[PDB]
């Protein structure tokens, strides 16, 4: 009986959405979105995906079940994007890939698999990290611990506090890493720091799990993958949960993958069978549509070329707005220095505003931001930059 | 580390698939499929869904995330199909619906929700039942117990052994019911038996969970729902996991729903919030495509009319083959009586063949059936009926 069931907490982000929609003030700006938006303030379906879809419409002859691990080409294509077209992991057949319901579904199947087939008890999440991370791992029965990441003073990665924090993790603990475009600081380890991280991980015996949801949004498709690749060249085992929601704009089609890398082919195949058992007891097999779309774009020269151009366009816009933001705030005049905004990657970053300030920005100006000061750079258009920066200057 | 991970058992059904494909004998017949096939032996994408898809292609402007519970029209449309267009459950707002990744995903979210938000410890599954039932419930941490169902001698429902078995279930135990087209016996309770079941359930305090994957395949869309409706008119609470994989032929698009019915609006909303928290920690939000397709067909008169005709066509074919099977076996002459085949519903039923017989049917004749004697009626075409019935007669 559910007569005494207690209501789940209203998730903060969902809340802002309803408060903003109900905001009668015509000059309102929503910077707590979580999705990409163009200069127009819209999240269109990519031209390359629309072409891929017309194609599927013309050529699909059946809607019959996919295998537990999804469409094969899709799996192969993602392994190449993650590790490189000619990696030893691919040639030596050390990795297996399951197509899953988004990047979140990939984290939950990893979690379920880890929980029932291994002795892992804790997962180390960065502080701060994407809030749903904790909920996924806790739901599978794993304990979540946090390692230090952000440096509130300097707006940077506290690498000392980072390596110092992880010394509390024992061999066999999983350590969660954001491949690029750290949600929500936008702060990423540099290559030197990734190599230092990869080496230390091997030494202490961490099981690295990578959350790779923004490949292509920081510097490029291959550039963004070198941190993961620095760990892959050094570990016998690792798991990578990837998403295509943002880089393909396929949010609601739920397309991602869970990649298991083992010491060798024989062992990865044996572990993957248990990962497939984990999937069968959850959703059975994955949704074909969005994954089919990804597989036909990546497998076609013309379509892939158009998609890559559409991805660089999004990446550049997000980089344009970070610059515009920093200096439009300067032209508004105030002891500040939001220049650190320029060094961060992706759509998110902490503005450095207090909850005191974020609250009045909203009530007094109708500029919506997350209580943590998180601001989505894609919510900014060259049109709303001045009226945005003026609101920020007034609360400083 | 996965170096000592033990391989998951090869799932029997997956096995036959590979043995059949590798069967060089040109007269091979596969009756252990699990999906629908037309007279041609193909599983085409319905004409109504193809139209729905061209429409979505022309009119979709964004692929941005759906809410945790899915597309609203989709939810409303399923509540109407399940309980009737003017039910008190709908008018009194006692039910809430989440769009999920297939009927299997609906069972796993029900399981997760039940496991963390209530005191349910066991789930009662029929004997036999769909094998993945046990895996879903066990994965959420629930215990699975079995109540008697089939009567191997008479090829019927042992209703005595049924009511007698359930007396071992205490108030607070969940009891799983197949809405129609029981997988795999095809044997369903009659209305009188459903009312007796609904009444006894209330009395002992069972939490009924309905697995409704074949609405429309037994007698009709509304006819098939009266068993569930006999429980709904009598219970304050219940859960229904429905699938659109088979009745819409949307297998790989993963479209189903999990419907929570509570005593009143206030309580269903409070419990549903926890059901949404269960979804957020699993896959986040659901896949739009297949559900969008279902919502546009059901919401449109023309398209819905075509779909219903396509569904009755499948239902009638499956009913044609059950007749053809029974008497083509008679024309082959043998002390038998597969007439019980005519009283069973859906694509499946137990042929009454022993594993001894199913094994030689396969090795000697290349007729593939499940070791339990389960046979998919949709694997039969008027063309393969004679060479099928002759193989069966020869092993009898
Ligand atoms: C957006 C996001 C995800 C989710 O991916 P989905 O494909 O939407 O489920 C996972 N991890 C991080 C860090 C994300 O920001
Ligand atoms: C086919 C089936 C399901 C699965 O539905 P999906 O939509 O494929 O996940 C669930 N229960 C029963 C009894 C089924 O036969």
């Amino acid at each position: 009986m559910f007569e005494n069931i207690t209501a789940a907490p209203a998730d903060p982000i969902l809340g802002l959405a309803d408060l903003f929609r109900a905001d009668e003030r015509p000059g309102k700006i929503n910077l707590g979105i979580g999705f990409y938006k163009d200069e127009t303030g819209k999240t269109p379906v990519l031209t390359s995906v629309k072409k891929a879809e017309q194609y599927l419409l013309e050529n699909e002859t059946t809607k019959n079940y996919l295998g537990i691990d999804g469409i094969p080409e899709f799996g192969r294509c993602t392994q190449e994007l993650l590790f490189g077209k000619g990696s030893a992991l691919i040639n030596d057949k050390r990795a297996r890939t399951a197509q899953t319901p988004g990047g979140t579904g990939a984290l939950r199947v990893a979690a379920d698999f880890l929980a029932k087939n291994t002795s892992v008890k804790r997962v180390w999440v960065s502080n701060p990290s994407w809030p749903n991370h904790k909920s996924v791992f806790n739901s599978a029965g794993l304990e979540v611990r946090e390692y230090a990441y952000y440096d509130a003073e300097n707006h940077t990665l506290d690498f000392d506090a980072l390596i110092n924090s992880l010394n509390e993790a024992q061999a066999g603990d999983v350590v969660l890493f954001h491949g690029c475009c750290h949600n929500p600081t936008g702060i990423d380890p540099t290559l030197e720091q990734w190599q230092t991280l990869a080496q230390l991980s091997v030494e202490k015996g961490w099981l690295p799990l990578f959350d790779f949801a923004y490949q292509g949004f920081a510097r490029g498709l291959e550039e963004d993958a070198e941190g993961l690749r620095a760990f892959a060249a050094m570990h016998k085992e690792l798991i990578v949960a990837s998403s295509y929601s943002k880089n393909f704009g396929l949010y609601n089609e739920r397309v991602g993958a869970c990649t298991l890398v083992a010491a060798d082919s024989e062992t990865v195949d044996r572990a993957f069978s248990q990962m497939k058992a984990a999937i069968r007891a959850n959703y059975s097999n994955p949704p074909a549509h969005g994954a089919s779309v990804v597989a036909t774009i990546l497998s076609n020269d013309a379509l892939r070329a158009i998609w890559e151009q559409e991805l660089t366009d999004m990446r550049q816009r997000i980089q344009r707005m970070r610059q515009l933001f920093v200096n439009t705030l300067q032209e508004k005049g105030a002891n500040r220095d939001f220049s650190f905004i320029i060094k961060q990657n992706g759509m998110f970053s902490f503005s450095g505003l207090t909850k005191e300030q974020v609250l009045r920005l909203r009530e007094e100006f109708g500029v919506y931001a997350v209580a943590s000061g998180r601001v989505n750079v894609a919510g900014m258009t060259p049109d709303n930059m001045a009226p945005l920066c003026e609101a920020i200057v007034a609360v400083l």
